[PDB]
């Protein structure tokens, strides 16, 4: 019983952490057999970030500029290419903590863990989600770019998420391991907007099944609805619309607690309408949305 | 930017789990130097945990019926002892992952974070605290006891808790690593009632200096308190008196963001009397109150 923001161990991925500098710039760096990926923005001093020409800057670097320490050891650069937004830096040995690993791009809604890192150290790791404005809503200060977000499965570390920035507004931006940025933004000192953070509709279902399998039932109620009737009310109230792919998901939950998917689409229209009156579910005031079916069942059940 | 429930990086804990079987019960041990830490229950069958006398129990047990496995490897134990409510299984092998370590007993209101783990493998890592009536608000499911608290201090790693049980209304309770357990609770499948569950005044306090540090400033009033007058207020809305100790741990941020102290309390006081009227803070629609001082100051500083 009892059910938390979880992160996965991170373990596996503290092993990869590295520090790269080029210049007088700092940040993190992913090692991962014999190549380091990392922000190409390592190459900039900040003054360059206002209008960075990445292949022109890149000319004036050689192997031997941009120096890797794992720990307290350094690692011999033989090699740098740019693929998009990150720099790849080939070494000479392979890191040997490296794990069984995957490089994923993630879509909006979906959760993976962070290890957000200073100097190639790990200060913390935490959960969140993939916006669908493809932003992320992190912890992170000047020095942590190059952090990564990732999934386990068993032994296999998915690296989906590279830290590169932080937008006016104080939400995160990045790549994934190929170096492209989720959403629109670039790497570029200027202002971007974000659009509308929408509600993760399939996520707030996923956690009202998680609230009542934790006990947590005051707001099942006796209506039921309908995917177009839900789908007026998650339109008035910035949620994504709910699919009939998003149902098919949440079948395992609805099956485990008996709750017809479109009974807690009612208890959930129900919510968005009349509010908590004052209330929580699973120690929160208000409607969570950065658990995915998938999380809740494997807390639930256990996963290692 | 951006404020999270942060976690340590937990592998350094990820390399000192084991699992432990005694009959035909498996839970987690902890695995430091020469001796494997694991609850004292891991003896008892389900018919046992009514009315246990772990020394009576314990007389049927010798090193042999303790199966202790580190990944897919066996230890062998050479030796075994009671200390309170843990068991100490000497093995003969050192673990070679063992981090430089300490084993403290916290107080309520102080943070750490959890691995939980089953049958040895780590699942997930959340951060919780002891709360004020000796119970902590965790995700455990059965086989997750033996999994532990810690907190880390750059290559120390401080153990506060094992988990030994949940109570029948969803709590959790463990002792230190000594196996004296946190509160009143006993190893035994009786029920025994929690106390009042009150709020962390100081962590709120510190939790909206976070507020203030990344933004989130709409809270702020034109207003100041005293301890005497803060203190009525928070008798009545089932908080932890706020001492003189509690505004001297608060002292660096109230010099970072220049907000007094009782100038916070102030805000605080109209917080819990005017509520939050549809609004958030750090993306909270509740007071948070597991972050200490010394949380908010480690993350808004990216201490590794
Ligand atoms: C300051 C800071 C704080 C937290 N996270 C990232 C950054 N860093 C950036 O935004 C970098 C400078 O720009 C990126 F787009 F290239
Ligand atoms: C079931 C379960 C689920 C989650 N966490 C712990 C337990 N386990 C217990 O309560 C054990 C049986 O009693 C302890 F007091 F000795």
């Amino acid at each position: 019983s009892g059910f938390r923001k979880m992160a996965f161990p991170s373990g596996k991925v503290e092993g990869c952490m590295v520090q790269v500098t080029c210049g007088t710039t700092t940040l993190n760096g992913l090692w991962l057999d014999d190549v380091v990926y990392c922000p190409r923005h390592v190459i900039c001093t900040s003054e360059d970030m206002l209008n960075p020409n990445y292949e022109d800057l890149l000319i004036r670097k050689s192997n031997h500029n941009f120096l890797v320490q794992a720990g307290n050891v350094q690692l011999r650069v033989i090699g740098h290419s740019m693929q998009n937004c990150v720099l790849k830096l080939k070494v000479d040995t392979a890191n040997p903590k490296t794990p069984k690993y995957k490089f994923v791009r993630i879509q909006p809604g979906q959760t993976f863990s962070v290890l957000a890192c200073y100097n190639g150290s790990p200060s913390g790791v935490y959960q969140c989600a993939m916006r669908p404005n493809f932003t992320i809503k992190g912890s992170f200060l000047n020095g942590s770019c190059g952090s990564v977000g990732f999934n386990i499965d068993y032994d296999c570390v998915s690296f989906c998420y590279m830290h590169h920035m932080e937008l006016p507004t104080g939400v995160h931006a990045g790549t994934d391991l190929e170096g492209n940025f989720y959403g629109p933004f670039v790497d570029r000192q200027t202002a971007q907007a974000a659009g509308t953070d929408t509600t993760i509709t399939v996520n707030v279902l996923a956690w009202l099944y998680a609230a009542v399998i934790n006990g947590d039932r005051w707001f099942l109620n006796r209506f039921t609805t309908t995917l177009n009737d839900f789908n007026l009310v998650a339109m008035k109230y910035n949620y994504e619309p709910l699919t009939q792919d998003h149902v098919d998901i949440l079948g395992p939950l609805s099956a485990q607690t008996g709750i017809a998917v479109l009974d807690m689409c009612a208890s959930l229209k129900e919510l968005l309408q009349n509010g908590m009156n004052g209330r929580t579910i699973l120690g929160s005031a208000l409607l969570e949305d950065e658990f995915t079916p998938f999380d809740v069942v494997r807390q639930c059940s256990g996963v290692t």
